[PDB]
């Protein structure tokens, strides 16, 4: 309701981050103002704003910024941010000048030293990436003087000293299942010796932390997908190619039985295992056997659905059913279920690069549109705010190993392995055959399943 003095700043010649906003260094959205893009220095200006405090846009665009600037860019414009010169004297020669300082300089230099502290609060990995990054960070630190910052100073200092560091159970888990293989002869471990309750057990354990150390600027701007995916994207892809292996090792399982007895016990067993996945709302590992099953050389052996037990096809059945329509009955079966639980995450990484075909990253000269970054963000933002619990199930180490080093495809290629598998198919159950041939058991263990009852 009045207009006061504007403040006295230096040129923008010196000191670029005041030159003044513009349709084409800066845009806002209409809907504390939303920015829908900009230059990234007008992005780092209201990153660190003197005016305001904007919580929600420095969260998001810490979260995003990899994919519109490098983590050594970020943190010389943070510093070219800091290092403000004062205006040159007037022509007459103090007032404007404490007041330049009180409301300009300390409120962006502490903008700053905020932005250092979320930065390494929740996003150390890109200091463990790069540790020129983080020495650069602490000699700026350290050449930080003022007694109003050495707070801000020894708490960033605080956290870097936390980070550069680095189970328990509420109730009691219940005792480890153990079929034919016994603990500690991990050679002999497969689909059949181990038990079906423990198999599921320690996938769900294991794809449970495989879900957990997935951060979302493994998912902004597609980064899993690019040239540098192993670097911007560790966690997903260990969550993508344990999938991947998985669901080839059901289907080897499957196909490489060639007794048609051992075969029907061998998808048997596949679907108690679903079972319990089912207990546990593990539905990574249901819809890994799905995937299994739907493979076209799984998916064809109708005299192995055929033989299975109605209460067993009934229940991949309903497992099949969640992927139908689009995931229809798996979205409103995730939102109904209690955790602990494992997602899918697929369907996250199809709205996700759904939305980056669809939007631009750009909005005179091309401005970063940080409005796609919002609403990938806030796709990722529903993922990390999901209140899940941990499972209440021991660990079994040779267990644990055993599914990490599976390599279903030995020594042949991906396009070469499903060539072997569908050829393999053809043997077992030839085109329009009435009944399946007669193979050798190769199994000198029995194929009675124990059931998926604990204790
Ligand atoms: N930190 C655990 C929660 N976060 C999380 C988990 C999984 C995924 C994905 F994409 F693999 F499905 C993505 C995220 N995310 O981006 O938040």
């Amino acid at each position: 309701y009045f207009q006061e003095q504007p403040l006295r700043l230096p040129s923008p010649e010196v000191y670029r981050f005041v030159v003044k906003d513009s349709e084409e260094n800066i845009v806002f959205e209409d809907n504390i103002p939303i920015i829908k893009g900009g230059t990234v220095v007008k992005l780092i200006e209201r990153l660190t704003y003197h005016m305001y405090a904007d919580p929600n846009f420095v969260r998001t665009f810490l979260t995003t910024y990899r994919s519109f600037c490098k983590p050594q860019e970020l943190l010389s414009l943070l510093i070219e941010r800091f290092e403000i010169p004062e205006p040159e004297p007037t022509d007459a020669d103090s007032a404007d000048l404490k007041r330049f300082r009180k409301e300009y300089v300390q409120p962006v230099q502490l903008r700053i030293l905020n932005v250092f502290r979320h930065w390494v609060e929740h996003h150390f990995y890109d200091f463990e990436r790069d540790l020129e990054l983080l020495e650069r960070l602490e000699s700026f630190i350290s050449s930080v003087r003022g007694k109003a910052m050495k707070k801000w100073v020894e708490s960033i200092a605080k956290i870097i000293r936390r980070k550069k560091q680095a189970i328990t159970f509420e109730s009691p888990p219940p005792p480890i299942e153990w079929h034919i293989s016994k603990p500690g002869q991990f050679e002999t471990f497969d689909l059949m010796t181990l038990h079906p309750i423990e198999i599921a057990r320690q996938l769900t354990l294991l794809e449970s932390d495989l879900y957990r150390k997935v951060q979302p600027s493994e998912l902004v701007g597609s980064v899993w997908t690019k040239e540098d995916k192993e670097i911007n994207s560790p966690n997903l892809l260990k969550m993508i190619r344990h999938t991947t292996n998985l669901t080839l090792w059901f289907e080897k399982c499957i196909v490489e039985a060639e007794n048609f007895e051992e075969r029907v016990a061998v998808l048997s067993r596949i679907i108690e295992i679903l079972q319990v996945f089912q207990d546990l709302n593990n539905f990574n590992g249901v819809l890994e056997i799905v995937s299994a099953v739907n493979s076209v050389s799984v998916y064809r052996l109708d005299h192995t659905f055929e033989a299975l037990q109605e209460r067993k096809r009934k229940i991949l059945d309903e497992a099949v059913e969640l992927s139908q329509d689009h995931f229809k009955k798996y979205l409103v079966k995730l939102k109904s279920i209690n955790p602990p639980c494992v997602p899918f995450f697929g369907i996250y990484l199809t709205n996700i690069l759904k939305t980056e075909e669809g939007n631009n990253d750009f909005l005179g000269k091309d401005l970063i549109n940080f409005s796609k970054r919002r609403k990938v963000a806030e796709i990722t933002g529903e993922i990390q705010q999901y209140q899940n619990q941990p499972y209440c199930l021991r660990i079994e180490p040779d267990m644990r190993r055993f599914f990490e080093n599976l390599n279903p495809m030995g020594s042949a290629s991906e396009k070469e392995f499903t060539d072997y598998l569908f050829n393999k198919s053809l043997e077992i159950e030839p085109r329009n055959c009435k009944q399946p041939p007669r193979f050798p058991r190769k199994s000198t263990f029995s194929l009675k399943s124990p059931g998926i009852r604990p204790n």
